[PDB]
């Protein structure tokens, strides 16, 4: 197994995946990594185990019909892992506390949000379709956009939301286009 955790790419106390060399912090890994189970199977396995049992799962599907899926097992193991996926980039930092406004010339967004607020809503079971999961992501980053303005740090919003859509587009199987 990997001597690194997988999504903050640090040692510590690590978990490690019976089915692939990945391995975890505790709460690095979404779920948090469950206190029993011997195997235990990671989320990188889990997702894999799905396409696996239903390879048309990986068609291609439009984003419209995807947003409106009711949140049911499935479902909830792929936000976690898009949720992941954007933790495992480290310009997540800059999104994943509860962020506050002060800045000249700028007002401060209506409803804030940020990544450890989806994490918790996710664990609470709070969102039941997809689009209530991929709705809160996105205002993440477009809070970001309007608060900074011409900022040049306006751009790690940028950056950040294209690691969220690009991973989007795999895990949901959306339809490739131009
Ligand atoms: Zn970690
Ligand atoms: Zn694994
Ligand atoms: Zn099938």
């Amino acid at each position: 197994n990997s001597n690194i955790c997988e999504v903050c790419n640090k040692w510590g106390r690590l978990f490690c995946c019976d089915t692939c060399p990945r391995s975890f912090h505790e709460h690095c890994h979404i779920p948090s990594v469950e206190a029993n189970k011997n195997p235990w199977s990671c989320i990188f396995c889990r997702i894999k185990t799905i396409q696996e049992r239903c390879p048309e799962s990986q068609s291609g599907h439009q984003e419209s019909e995807v947003l409106m899926r009711q949140m049911l097992p499935e479902e909830q193991l792929k936000c976690e892992f898009l949720l992941l996926k954007v933790y495992c980039d480290s310009k997540s930092c800059f999104f994943a506390s509860e962020p506050y406004y002060n800045r000249e010339g700028s007002q401060g967004p209506q409803k804030p949000m940020w990544l450890n607020k989806v994490k918790t809503s996710l664990n609470e079971q709070m969102y039941t379709r997809v689009e209530g999961f991929v709705q809160d992501m996105r205002l993440i980053f477009h809070n970001h956009k309007e608060f900074y303005r011409e900022d040049k740090f306006t751009r790690l919003g940028i950056q950040v939301q294209d690691i969220f859509e690009k991973n989007f587009r795999n895990i949901f199987a959306i339809q490739e286009t131009s």
